[PDB]
């Protein structure tokens, strides 16, 4: 599929940079016939078929998933245009800053911990209800809208590494950041929407507790710890930490992507109902 192929510059003013990637950068910017503002994330075109740069077929599917969704909590996608050189994308503009600074700004209280992550799962609840895999999420793709209130909303980012699964596995291996990728990965194995529920654990650990329960000296040794599910409550930063979050944790943490609690089962948990290379 083909995307608008005028300049970019005609119709939208850039501003500051957002954030940057492997092969993006995401600068603000502010549509000239609405006034509105958006954040454009240039994704770099692979140069020739081997090669640096992000093959079609992968820009492709990202921006078929974004077209797809709408949801409070989930990005979404205003307009896309391209050249020679960039698929760019005109995403929503979520302003608050990532989940990964607002983290280093404040360790979080269970209520603090729960607000978010409620949110979390609700995104997660609508992507897995469409059959996407995220599998890239962690603190540095959960977005605040405005970091200066005591509940702050989020929004879900990043659908570079999202896949449809439309035969409950898929094969592709779809290789995120070592702290935050399930046991089926490190291991090559055919993944599946269970992986998402292996990070949300990930990310409930690191909430609570300011620590990441697998990180290694190296990425390696990240993945093998991950590999053999080696993580421990540490009684310093759990000790006052209820048994009913320990035990939301635990469920998500299983080395077994069947034996895993589902995103539907995360949310009657009676704690909750109401790249890899060095
Ligand atoms: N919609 C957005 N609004 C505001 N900031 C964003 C948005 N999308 C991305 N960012 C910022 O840019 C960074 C890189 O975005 P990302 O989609 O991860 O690109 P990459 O393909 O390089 O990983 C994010 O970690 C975040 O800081």
């Amino acid at each position: 599929t083909v995307f608008r192929q005028e300049n970019v510059d005609d119709y939208y003013d850039t501003g500051e940079e957002l954030g940057s990637g492997q092969f993006a950068v995401v600068k603000k910017c502010r549509e000239k016939s609405t006034g509105l503002q958006y954040a454009a994330k240039f994704i770099k075109k692979r140069r020739t078929k081997s090669s640096r740069g992000v093959s079609r077929e992968d820009i492709e599917r990202e921006v078929s998933i974004l077209k797809e969704i709408q949801h409070p909590n989930v990005i979404t996608l205003h307009e896309v245009y391209e050249n020679k050189t960039d698929v760019i994308l005109i995403l929503e503009l979520v302003a608050g800053g990532e989940l990964f600074d607002f983290l280093a700004e404040k360790s979080l209280t269970e209520e603090e911990a729960t607000e978010f992550l409620k949110q979390i799962l609700n995104g997660v609840y609508y992507l897995h209800s469409l059959q996407i895999a995220h599998f890239d999420l962690k603190p540095e793709n959960i977005m605040l809208l405005d970091r200066n209130v005591p509940k702050p909303r989020i929004k879900i980012i990043d659908f570079g590494l999202a896949h449809k699964i439309d035969f409950g596995n898929e094969f592709k291996n779809i290789f995120g950041t070592p702290e935050f990728v399930a046991p089926e990965i490190v291991n090559y194995e055919p993944l599946g929407l269970e992986a998402d529920m292996w990070s949300i654990g990930v990310i409930t650990y690191i909430l609570l507790s300011g620590a990441s329960p697998f990180l290694g000296d190296t990425k390696q040794e990240t993945l093998a710890n991950v590999s053999a599910v080696n993580y421990e409550f540490e009684d310093e930063y759990f000790s006052n930490t209820s048994a009913l979050a320990k035990d939301f944790i635990r469920r998500l943490l299983v080395k077994d992507p069947k034996k895993r609690m589902t995103i539907q089962d995360s949310l009657q948990h009676p704690w909750i109902k109401p790249p890899q290379f060095e």
